[PDB]
């Protein structure tokens, strides 16, 4: 089908845009607090607290598998990273504060990407 090629051309390009977004969001985490899954060896009880772990590396694997259908799905993973962190860690920790900063700073990027995805369909 010629239509499913053109579809795959869009999905491919959504992936292209989202990858740039991912890189921008991640740049706002220079301490690499959110780069890899929370270690279940280092935090054995983590899954008793957080039912849906998320991290930048895991987002990237999905991204490269063209597993994101739209910006919303991508944004919901980004929010997971932040919301998980602000639940698991108390307010006055370096982790919680890094989440707040990433949330605020990533907000600009996500406001851009929403408009640009709407524009170019
Ligand atoms: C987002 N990272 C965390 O929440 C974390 N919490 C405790 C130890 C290591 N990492």
């Amino acid at each position: 089908s010629m239509e499913q090629v053109a579809m795959e051309l869009r999905l491919t390009e959504l992936t292209r845009l989202l990858r740039s977004v991912l890189d921008q969001l991640q740049d706002k985490d220079p301490a690499r607090i959110f780069a890899q899954p929370v270690s279940l060896k280092e935090v054995p009880d983590y899954l008793d607290h957080i039912k849906h772990p998320m991290d930048f590396a895991t987002m990237r694997k999905r991204l490269e598998a063209q597993g994101y259908k739209n910006l919303h799905e991508f944004e919901e993973d980004f929010d997971l990273i932040i919301d998980n962190c602000m639940k698991y860690n108390a307010r006055d920790t370096v982790f919680y504060r890094a989440a707040v900063r990433l949330r605020d700073q990533g907000g600009v990027v996500l406001r851009q990407a929403r408009r640009e995805v709407d524009s170019i369909g």
